[PDB]
């Protein structure tokens, strides 16, 4: 309780843990192999986030980075979460649309670069250079969003209508929520320091729970995850 | 020689190195693609463990974690080993039975969570919280063992008898040996500190060599690794 | 500018960034799924290297390792680069020849061991043991080079001539350039310290740009990357 942001770390931990259990239970029984992929991916995403939220809450996932003449609290465990959970989320989208393997490789690799350069930016001790890493990471994010909108135009002649519908919704959810993360980082504790860490942590908790549990509710309620038969 | 546990690190290094060379030589010549997968996976497992045993023996893979009012010797390199070798072992099992891709994803991801939360527990400076990580990691292990016994019931109508037989043996080997690891950690140097590090290191060496070289001897002697023709 | 090797880090950053942009633009429009794999892999390789070159240039990717009675400058970010980019390069070769999945697993796993043991060697504080890690890593490299020459003899009865031709060239490029890396490390800052860091950094920059951008120019100009139709 001694860091003001504890309450949002504790609520994030609980909501990710509850979402994990819900999806775990929801997927019991599923035999359709395509459906099984989606449940597996979509359950792992909040399970991983539960662990990293808990590491932040307990303090393990916090470090102090000197920059700006200050010791700055930096929650590094978010990058360990996102390193795995953001390619998994892209994989759910790419599987919806039957993406080509090269497109998946492009997505997962640009996502790696996005999270890894965000982590270097987050731990960089020269203040001005933190924003060079931010810009590179943002360029990788823009590439991802570009591919999600313009990279699947060979696939629309052979998409089931329900897959197109669910993919469109989830792609919109993704673009809107993910685009907020660089803005929060830029104005928050890792960037300009205009928004205090407590509010930052709240913002990321709302985005994370929506981008993981909200996303997954939409996906796992859809008939698009089943091979049709 | 100055740490009492050196002798078990040196024997583990030698046995993993010898097992690697044996499997490397055994797999020379194999042309069956299915067989080649199994040799590749099963040889990489002790090769990786050889490297991490050597890093422990030379001291690189040891760190001191303060907790309990003490500087505690913690061999972190075991988590770097297991991060790769325990999904590889699961992959050998999953390939035996032709698992669905979603099942493989579930297994490898729960295994990631098991090893990563074990590593956080191993490096956590608040003593009581180390056991919260232990419990989460154990829950992931139980999930894995659940899937290994109850997750492949679509596959039994089209399993060759020899694949079913070898998978049953290896699955039993896996459940018994892997279930001992949380117990050793709980009573050893990373947990309650009731068993000294020297004996702990012996225990993990016996389990590791059996779970990697013993496992692999059983697998690579079986006709189940060949496509049948 | 305060480290003499800055100029080669800055030129490496620029050449990797330019090569990335060139390949990105070159691959726009490509619809052939096989071609898309090769563009994706081959573009990610210099993009990752651009980021790690920049981290070296800005100082983030440098650490001081005590060994030999000295504080030694060690650029660790090269291992973070190579961890991903050297399996990606092997994947391009393995895809050319339609390698079996077990062969790919062997290649990527031996490459992991090569880079991870090179990183342990690079960070080891006991000088003589640094060269034990070097020898293990070199053994893994030799295994890789062995597989590249002798591991694809089931594949030559069903290789398109242009794929055989491009694979031969790239395999030769690979063997020659990669074999120089252990020699540079052995005589440079991480090893015997006979070649100063500034010249070392130059050597690795020439090798990296050739092994990534030179390699990729050869590959992406070839008709071998297209499924034939
Ligand atoms: C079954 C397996 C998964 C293995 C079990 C692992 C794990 C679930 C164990 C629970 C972790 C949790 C108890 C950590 C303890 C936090 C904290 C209370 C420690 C001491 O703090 C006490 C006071 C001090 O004034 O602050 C805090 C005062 C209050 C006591 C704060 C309480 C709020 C919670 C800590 C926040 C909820 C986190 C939960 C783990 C959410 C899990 C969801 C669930 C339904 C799956
Ligand atoms: C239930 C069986 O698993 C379902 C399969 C098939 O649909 O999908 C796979 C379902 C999921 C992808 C499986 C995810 C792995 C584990 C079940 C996650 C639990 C491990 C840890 C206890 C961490 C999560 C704790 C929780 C409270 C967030
Ligand atoms: C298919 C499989 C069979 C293949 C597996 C092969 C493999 C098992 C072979 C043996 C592996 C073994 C050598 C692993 C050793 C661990 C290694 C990190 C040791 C180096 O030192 C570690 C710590 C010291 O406390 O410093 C840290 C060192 C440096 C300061 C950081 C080095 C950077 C990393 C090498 C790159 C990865 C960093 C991130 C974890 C990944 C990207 C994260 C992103 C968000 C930035
Ligand atoms: C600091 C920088 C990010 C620069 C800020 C401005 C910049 C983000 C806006 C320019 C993006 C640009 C692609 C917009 C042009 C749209 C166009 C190409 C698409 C064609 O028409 C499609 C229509 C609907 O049918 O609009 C639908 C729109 C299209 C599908 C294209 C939109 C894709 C974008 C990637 C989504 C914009 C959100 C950004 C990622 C915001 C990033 C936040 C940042 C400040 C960190
Ligand atoms: C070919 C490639 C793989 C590359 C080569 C890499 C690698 C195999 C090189 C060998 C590593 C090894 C020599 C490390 C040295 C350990 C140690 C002796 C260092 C100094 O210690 C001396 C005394 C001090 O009183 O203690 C110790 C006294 C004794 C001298 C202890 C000796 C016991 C061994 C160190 C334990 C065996 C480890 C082996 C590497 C096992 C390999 C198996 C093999 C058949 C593949
Ligand atoms: C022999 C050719 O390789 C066999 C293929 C096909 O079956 O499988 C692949 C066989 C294995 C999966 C290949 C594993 C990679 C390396 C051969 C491992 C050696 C690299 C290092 C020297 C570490 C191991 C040293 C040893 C003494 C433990
Ligand atoms: C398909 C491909 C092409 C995709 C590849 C994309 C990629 C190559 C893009 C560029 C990668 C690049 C940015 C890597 C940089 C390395 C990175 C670790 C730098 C951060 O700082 C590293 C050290 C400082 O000494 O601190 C450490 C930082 C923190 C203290 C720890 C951060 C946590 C990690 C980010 C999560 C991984 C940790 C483990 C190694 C993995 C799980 C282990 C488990 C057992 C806990
Ligand atoms: C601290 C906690 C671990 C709690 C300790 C007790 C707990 C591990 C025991 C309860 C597990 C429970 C699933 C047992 C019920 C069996 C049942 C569901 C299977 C149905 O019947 C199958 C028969 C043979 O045909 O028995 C064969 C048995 C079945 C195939 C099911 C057994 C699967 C288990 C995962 C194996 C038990 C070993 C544990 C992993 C021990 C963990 C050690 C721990 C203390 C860290
Ligand atoms: C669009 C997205 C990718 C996001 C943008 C991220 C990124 C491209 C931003 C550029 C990074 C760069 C400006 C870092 C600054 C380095 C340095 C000048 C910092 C201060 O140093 C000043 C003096 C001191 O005497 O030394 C140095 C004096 C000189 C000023 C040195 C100048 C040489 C360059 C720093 C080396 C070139 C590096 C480039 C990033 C190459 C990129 C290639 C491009 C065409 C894609
Ligand atoms: C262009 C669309 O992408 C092409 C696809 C299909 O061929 O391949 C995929 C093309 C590549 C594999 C995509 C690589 C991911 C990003 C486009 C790389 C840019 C992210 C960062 C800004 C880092 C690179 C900066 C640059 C200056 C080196
Ligand atoms: C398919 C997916 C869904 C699966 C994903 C599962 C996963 C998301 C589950 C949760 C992951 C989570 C626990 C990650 C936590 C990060 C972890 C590194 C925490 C440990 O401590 C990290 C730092 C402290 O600053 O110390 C560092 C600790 C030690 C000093 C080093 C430990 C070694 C590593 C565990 C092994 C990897 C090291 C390299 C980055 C990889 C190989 C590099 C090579 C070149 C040596
Ligand atoms: C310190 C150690 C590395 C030892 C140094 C010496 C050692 C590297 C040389 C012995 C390698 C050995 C396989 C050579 C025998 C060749 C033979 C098996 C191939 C059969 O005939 C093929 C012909 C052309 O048709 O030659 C073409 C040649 C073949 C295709 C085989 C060559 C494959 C090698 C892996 C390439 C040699 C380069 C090395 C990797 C150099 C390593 C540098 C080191 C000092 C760190
Ligand atoms: C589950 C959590 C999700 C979906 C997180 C998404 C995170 C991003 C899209 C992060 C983006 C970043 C930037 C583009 C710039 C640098 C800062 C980051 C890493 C926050
Ligand atoms: C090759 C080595 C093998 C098979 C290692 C297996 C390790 C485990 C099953 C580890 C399990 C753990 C727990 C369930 C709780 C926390 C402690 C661990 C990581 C030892
Ligand atoms: C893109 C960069 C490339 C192709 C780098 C290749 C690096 C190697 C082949 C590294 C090899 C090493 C050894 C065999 C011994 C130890 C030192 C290393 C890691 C430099």
């Amino acid at each position: 309780t001694g860091r003001p942001e504890w309450i949002w770390l504790a609520l994030g931990t609980a909501l990710m843990g509850l979402g994990t259990l819900y999806f775990l239970v929801k997927g019991m029984g599923v035999s359709d192999p395509d459906a099984k992929k989606f449940y597996a991916i979509t359950t792992l995403v909040p399970a991983i986030a539960f662990t990293m939220y808990l590491s932040m809450l307990l303090g393990y996932g916090l470090t102090m980075v000197p920059f700006g003449g200050e010791q700055n609290p930096i929650y590094w465990a978010r990058y360990a979460d996102w390193l795995f959970t953001t390619p998994l989320l892209l994989l759910d989208l790419a599987l919806l649309v039957d993406a080509d393997q090269g497109t998946i490789l492009a997505l997962v690799g640009a996502d790696g670069i996005m999270i890894g350069t965000g982590l270097v930016g987050a731990l960089t001790k020269v203040y001005s250079y933190r924003f060079v890493w931010w810009a590179i990471s943002t360029a990788a994010m823009l590439y991802i969003l570009y591919v999600l909108f313009f990279g699947f135009t060979s696939k629309a002649e052979s998409m089931r209508p329900e897959v197109a519908s669910t993919f469109k919704v989830l792609r919109n959810v993704t673009v809107v929520l993910w685009s907020a993360y660089p803005v929060v980082w830029l104005i928050g504790s890792e960037g300009a320091g205009i928004v205090p860490l407590n509010i930052e942590t709240l913002l990321f908790m709302v985005l994370d729970v929506s981008a993981k549990v909200g996303f997954g509710l939409i996906l796992l309620r859809s008939r698009a995850i089943f091979g049709e038969a």
